[PDB]
Order: C-alpha cells, then structure tokens, then sequence
C-alpha cells in the first residue's frame, strides 16, 4: 500500500529471497560430499546429504507455488497442492504444524496469499511453538487463519509496520520483499489481512 | 518495444518459476541417485550422478543470484565472469571472455548474463560461446558469438524481439527471453542479432 515495486525490482527481490533460502542446504550437501571423500565416516556423511538435498528440494517446491506460478494454468490452485508443499516445507521448520480445512480450487492469488501468510506465522514465532492452518468460509469467499503459539511470540516488525501502511525505514529488500508481496498478494485477491494478538497467541487471518 | 506486457505479479511469478525449475532439476537427481545408492547394484553410477548434480545446482544457483536475484546500485563483470564460467563449466559450449574488468549498473550487467542464455540456446548441439565487453562504462556494448553444428536463434526471443506478439501467453520458459528484453529496455541498450550460416552475433549497446 505505501510503497510500490517495479515489476523488475519485485521479481529480483522475490529470486533473491528464494537464492538465500537454499544456499545453506545446497552447501550442505557439497560439505557432506567432502566427508564423504575424507573417509571414516560415510554413512553419516551420506545421511547429511540426504536430509540436505529433501531440505533443498522442500524449499523448491513450496516456493513454486508460494512465489512461483506453479500448480496453475494458471487461473486456480489446488489446496491439497498447497497443504503437502507446507507439509514438507515444516518437516525443515521449527513449529509443530497443522492443516485443516476441505481440499478445495481457489484463484491462485488467494493460495498464493495463504501459503506466504504461512511464513509470516513462521516468523512470529522465532523460538518455534506451533503453526495452525484453518481453511473456512466458501470457495467464493475463502477465509484463512493461521494461530501461532510460542516462547516467543510477535508480529514480524517489518510486516506490522507496513500492514499498518506506514512506509519502511529502509528500502525493501530480500528479507523484507516476503511481507511486501503478502500484502501485495492480498490486495490483488481482494481479501485483507487482520492481526489478532494475544499474550497466548497469534492469530492472522485473511477474507 | 516489447509486443506483450507481464504485471510485476506475474513476472515476479514467472521468473521465480523458471529458477525453480531450474535448480529443482539437479536437487531431483541428488535423490534420485540417493535412492540408487541404497538399492546398491551401481553405487558408483549413483554416486557420480549425486556429484555431478550437486555441482550444477551450485553454479545454477550462484549463477541465478546475480543473473536473476538483486546481488547495490553497481555490479562488477568480475563476478559476473566468475558465475558464467562456472555454470559454463557445466554446458556443452566451450566458453570464453574478453574484455576489461567494469563497475556498471546492476541491469546491465544482468542483461549480460541473460544474453549468455540465449547464445546456449542457439546452439543446442554445442559448440563455442565466446564473450567480449567493448565500449566504455557509460556506453558499454556486449558481443555474444556462437558456433555450432547447430545454430538457430531460439524462436521465443526471434518472435519478442521482433515485435510479434506470441500465439500462447508468456510461461516459465519464455519468461527468460521476456526478460532479457525488458532489461534491456531499462538499460536504454538495444540488442542486435547477426544471423549467418557461419555463426551467430548477439550484441548490445
Ligand atoms: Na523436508
């Protein structure tokens, strides 16, 4: 809302965020293939190169869909798509997760919005806790929740800041382009984001 | 002028998907061997597919940062060199460069990288691609040269580039020769083709 991205600048954001995601488990599995030469342990070191590569390829694979324009022709989304790339994206997170909510065709601006509202929960607990998903409402006006629960519990500041529609202290940048298209996201689907906080929990929601 | 117009959601979208898919590919074969390697019965062809697809998710990647992330205001050709070369290093051309060491404006530089991509796919059978940085830094010109058994100027970018509006809409493959052309329309450079059935010329400037 208070800021706006040129089409060049938002898609270089967006890769970069997506580079800076995968440059440790792909260095990972360089590292393991290294033990692996080094000798005397190699069932450890192929093991580290298993769990890299499903951390890498998790990470791939949610961003298809959450940035990306995958799993569309585009026009709609499949949400058991999007459950099962969330799924596997938390198996490398530190909240317990969970998913609720029929299986159901959205536009793909609306899931889309859904699976970036996730990594804003996963941010607002940042010592991990758990992570809600609730799909309601109709599939002509869908509703999304997300609760997060905690040690630590806070709105992302970034993310708060420009929910609020204040403009950034600082130009927005790989870290910061997460929230900005999440709203974006939100704005092109016509739904809008509501903050509930609590001192048990967080709740996002969307409609 | 480019004949078809992305909005900065679907571009964003779009080339998001493409290095996905790009570095999804060699991840894919890192488990596929990983599965081969359990089973046994060609453990050394299941560890040689691992290691050669570790090495092209890493220079895709690192080639990806500069060529399609945002890695200030300046980017150096040195790295731009150092990314090329490594993910050359991984395709069928033999790869060259020349031309003096420069500071110049970020989407100059990525249009550079880009045009590298369309110089491989003009040749699909292999071949040579060799890069030249001439001009000054305020009038920068790129030359791509490519030799092949093969050579076509890859179709997608013949058609944007010539002002023909495709038939099907812009989609994860596409979205890179979209892209190079947007680049450099920012750029204010305008990129020549040299077609000849000895070889091919890209330049800009
Ligand atoms: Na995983």
């Amino acid at each position: 809302l208070p800021v706006t991205l040129s089409a060049l600048d938002l898609g270089a954001l967006l890769c970069s965020r997506i580079c800076h995601d995968i440059i440790s488990p792909i260095g990972a599995i360089n590292n393991g293939l290294e033990l692996l030469e080094e000798g005397g342990a190699d069932e450890d070191a192929m093991a580290l190169i298993k769990s890299s590569a499903r951390n890498a390829s998790a990470r791939l694979q949610f961003a298809r869909i959450a940035f990306g324009a995958a799993g569309s022709a585009g026009v709609q989304i499949d949400t058991g798509d999007a459950q099962n790339v969330a799924t596997e994206y938390f198996r490398n997170e530190k909240p317990e997760f969970t998913w609720e909510g029929a299986r159901v065709l959205l536009p793909k601006n609306k899931v889309k919005l859904l699976l970036n509202m996730l990594l804003i929960g996963n941010g607002a607990i940042p010592r991990g806790g758990s992570l809600a998903v609730r799909l309601e409402g109709s599939d002509t006006d869908p509703r999304f929740v997300i609760t997060v629960k905690g040690r630590m519990l806070r709105v992302p500041p970034k993310f708060l800041e420009l929910h609020s529609g204040a403009a950034p202290e600082e130009p927005i940048d790989a870290h910061s382009v997460q929230p900005y298209y999440t709203l974006l996201l939100a704005e092109e689907a016509g739904m809008k984001i509501s903050i509930h906080a609590t001192a048990e929990d967080i709740v996002f929601s969307a409609e």
